[PDB]
Formats: C-alpha cells, structure tokens, sequence
C-alpha cells in the first residue's frame, strides 16, 4: 500500500487546533498538481501534535465534511466550524 487512511481526533485548546493548511482547488499545491487539502504545519504545543496529525497529512474529511474538490477557504470554514472535538479523516503517503 502507498499510505496510510487514519482517524484522529483533535480537542480544540486555546483557541484552536495547531494546524495550518494548504492546497484546495485553485490553490498553490502542496504537492505535484494534486489539488488536495493538506496539513501543512503542526504548532508544536498544539493539540494536533498531541493527537498524532503529521505535516503532509492529506485531509479527506473535518466532522462529516469531506474535502475532496473543497477550494482552500471552503477547508478553513470546515475547519473552524467543526467544534471542539474534530474528527480528521487523513491519508499518510509512505
């Protein structure tokens, strides 16, 4: 297999859950042409750290939201409006 699919869950903490994102549709990609949404910083006293997300983690799903064809600020709303526990759905490329 060429990756990993993971389930985590980040409890938002001091304001937020200690990612930053890039890609999305129409955006600057993270990676070849692949025009996907990925983690492109973990805070490193952030919860998602914690929680195990990994810069270059592909995000396919924020709480029921998926992200596949999602444009960049589409990802963030889904992000910010997910509540406080948030459930990620990712693929780990090797």
């Amino acid at each position: 297999a060429m990756g990993e699919e993971l389930t985590l869950t980040i409890l938002r903490q001091t304001g937020g859950l200690g990612i930053s994102i890039a890609g999305g549709k129409g955006s600057t990609p993270y990676k070849g042409d692949d025009e996907g949404i990925f983690i492109s910083r973990v805070s490193e006293e952030g919860p998602a750290a914690r929680a195990g997300v990994r810069v270059g983690d592909k995000l396919l799903e924020v709480n029921g939201v998926a992200l596949q064809g999602a444009e960049h600020h589409e990802a963030v709303e889904a992000l910010r409006g997910a509540g406080t526990a948030v459930q990620m759905r990712v693929w780990r490329e090797r």
